[PDB]
């Protein structure tokens, strides 16, 4: 799977 | 911001 | 089990 | 277990 | 800030 | 500024 | 995978 | 202040 995360 | 957990 | 995403 | 991205 | 991309 | 972590 | 921070 | 990328 896959994640993406931002801040 | 952003988190991501698993179990 | 399981999966969470949050900010 | 996870990840956690912020500021 | 930031960002992150993973499996 | 930014941080990642991961477990 | 990848991250980017900046401050 | 700068930046940073990794893996």
């Amino acid at each position: 799977g896959g994640y993406v995360l931002g801040s």
